[PDB]
């Protein structure tokens, strides 16, 4: 599914992310901007052979289980297919354990490079929230 951007706000502003660890729904929104296109099927294969999978592009090496990353953790006790459907809850459940595990949204590059510091509320500007 690829996301318009306040339908994508909605859902994760439902499902617990605004101001979560003190993140306002925009740094998430733009977040799954620059990492997915906010298209649940995203997926990249990284150079130590683990893969980012979804809207948040979450990684097989600690989060999910893809049955292909040796020496792989699954700290969100889910296989990496779950992380691509349509409905977000798997991807913001597994994310909410990520940002919390002490470096914040620092984990997600592309917020790093591309969000942190700038207006994040614009990116939901306009959204019947
Ligand atoms: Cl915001
Ligand atoms: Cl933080
Ligand atoms: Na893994």
């Amino acid at each position: 599914k690829v996301f318009g951007r306040c339908e994508l706000a909605a859902a994760m502003k439902r499902h617990g992310l605004d101001n979560y660890r003190g993140y306002s729904l925009g740094n998430w929104v733009c977040a799954a901007k620059f990492e997915s296109n906010f298209n649940t099927q995203a997926t990249n294969r990284n150079t130590d052979g683990s893969t980012d999978y979804g809207i948040l592009q979450i990684n097989s090496r600690w989060w999910c289980n893809d049955g292909r990353t040796p020496g792989s953790r699954n700290l969100c006790n889910i296989p990496c297919s779950a992380l691509l459907s349509s409905d977000i809850t798997a991807s913001v459940n597994c994310a909410k354990k990520i940002v919390s595990d002490g470096n914040g949204m620092n984990a997600w590059v592309a917020w790093r490079n591309r969000c942190k510091g700038t207006d994040v509320q614009a990116w939901i500007r306009g959204c019947r929230l």
